[PDB]
């Protein structure tokens, strides 16, 4: 009819923020990673600003397969920013960003990979995040 409903499988996109490398050791600071996908922001809880920070957090969004297909075609990003948080002054500062896209994410799983932070505040070495991305069921 003139109005047509749509049905497709409900899915979870799960982004795993596993760990970092090549950060400066900063005992006064912590690190938070925030991810935004399609106007929905999720954040890790602060972890120590070690050289190899242990984020160990999954961030999950729900969508259906037809909406996912559209996001692939539009190359809708999952936008990550990494923040150094200074609890002594309740301040934070972006120390770099990563842009992920879903073009390849599938049930058929892919191994996590290292993504360097772009526009990094920490210009010695190459700070990076180990990130996994999967479609769950």
């Amino acid at each position: 009819g003139p109005h047509m409903a749509s049905k497709s499988e409900q899915l979870l996109i799960v982004v795993s923020i596993l760990e970092g490398r090549q950060f400066p050791r900063s005992p006064r600071l912590s690190l938070v990673v925030e991810a935004r996908f399609d106007g929905e922001t999720l954040s890790t809880d602060p972890v120590e600003h070690k050289e190899q920070p242990q984020f160990c957090t999954e961030l999950a969004w729900e969508l259906d397969r037809r909406t996912l297909h559209q996001h692939r075609l539009q190359r809708t990003p999952i936008k990550l920013q990494c923040y150094a948080v200074d609890s002594s002054t309740s301040a934070r500062e972006s120390v770099g960003y990563i842009v992920l896209d879903l073009r390849s994410v599938q049930e058929i799983k892919q191994a996590p990979k290292w993504h360097p932070l772009l526009s990094s505040k920490y210009t010695k070495l190459k700070p990076a995040l180990l990130i996994g991305m999967i479609l769950e069921n």
